[PDB]
């Protein structure tokens, strides 16, 4: 925003311009959504970024031979809050992105959900996003219980997976609640202290949605596009 | 039972003895069960039948060359009490075996159910048999809803159910409760006399059964082959 040389020349002057309005925001904002599990808001935006992320890249790529062929571009000389390193570093949320449809766009977000071992957010996708997939099949609706063709989408959704995927719901569920919670059965006693009930290992998760449950999705979906 | 002539050889006496005895009952038992839909009771007994029919079909072939070659014995000359045609049209009851697991015969017997024109009780195995379907897939269970195994193939089925064949449901249900009933809604008046809230319609219900729903369960039993 102050990065604003005291003279440069007319190259330089669209090229900082171009660079010192490009919506880092936008970015930022991208990262935030898919942290906090607003999966529909992360791929919608993912379009947004593709076009801010490819006009940061032609955005670089002039500033990289201007900097290659320093020798010309002297104003730059003595100028500091221009930083190459920050805006390249910005370019790889590139591998964030996918094209496609959002129901393939939010596909691909389960799959960066297993990569970072973001477990919550990667099991409530998983569990949710056949349901999608299911309404996608009967020609759409709205995620409510006031709509008919959700209504029983998720009934099967939910039934398929408490009869074979058992676990992928036991598991979303305790993680959704957390320790404190009817899901881990602890016990507060007269000290205040508290004594916890059910004990799932980091490794039963670990192993469970970085091995099986990609798997077990692919194997809910195929199921569901016979439906 | 009261068949039993003064004179006869040691051939006819083997013959007339193995027909005296032929558990007709049985045959009388397996159509009570099909007309009155205990489906699962009457596949259990397609095989005892199967034998019956069998020793029946050898019985008869004697009796036919007996016949045949009637000249030669003239000692059933005054019988009356034995009829060919009685035992003849009893071995027709083949026309209603098969062979194969207990939901491979009730396969069948819902084909039979649609060939004579007794819908309700094809809707109900049309209906119920896809649930059966599942059981067996995840290894087996009783058809009650203390069975978690059921519990959800039921929801799977009714949804699915409820989702796409819409119709199947809604005739299945008005079959069942009849005319009187909240599925017809009629109205009593003051009086004492009924006035229908729906229409029978005998030719959506003849026409939906016997054309469209074979192919509405084969369509079903496909899909739930992939749970």
């Amino acid at each position: 925003s102050r990065l604003n040389p005291t003279i440069f020349e007319e190259e330089e002057k669209k090229v900082l311009t171009r660079v010192k309005g490009t919506d880092v925001n936008v970015v930022i904002n991208f990262l935030w959504n898919i942290r906090n599990g607003f999966t529909v808001n992360a791929v919608k935006s993912m379009n947004e970024l593709k076009n801010i992320i490819n006009q940061l890249e032609e955005d670089l790529e002039k500033l990289k031979s201007f900097y290659k062929n320093w020798e010309e571009h002297k104003n730059f000389q003595g100028e500091t809050l221009l930083v190459l390193s920050d805006l390249d570093s910005t370019l790889k949320v590139k591998d964030l992105l996918i094209e496609g449809n959002d129901l393939e766009k939010l596909n691909y977000l389960l799959d960066l959900y297993i990569k970072a071992s973001i477990y919550d957010k990667a099991l409530s996708l998983a569990r949710e996003l056949p349901v999608a997939i299911c309404l996608n099949k009967v020609g759409g609706g709205m995620f409510d219980d006031k709509n008919e063709k959700y209504k029983h989408c998720n009934e099967i959704v939910t039934s398929y997976l408490r009869l074979r995927y058992s676990g992928l719901m036991e598991f979303r569920n305790t993680l959704m609640h957390g320790g404190l919670s009817t899901d881990m059965k602890p016990n507060v006693d007269k000290d205040g202290n508290i004594t916890p009930g059910k004990i799932v290992t980091k490794n039963k998760i670990e192993d469970f949605v970085k091995r099986e449950l990609r798997n077990y999705f692919d194997k809910i979906v195929n199921f569901l596009s016979s439906a």
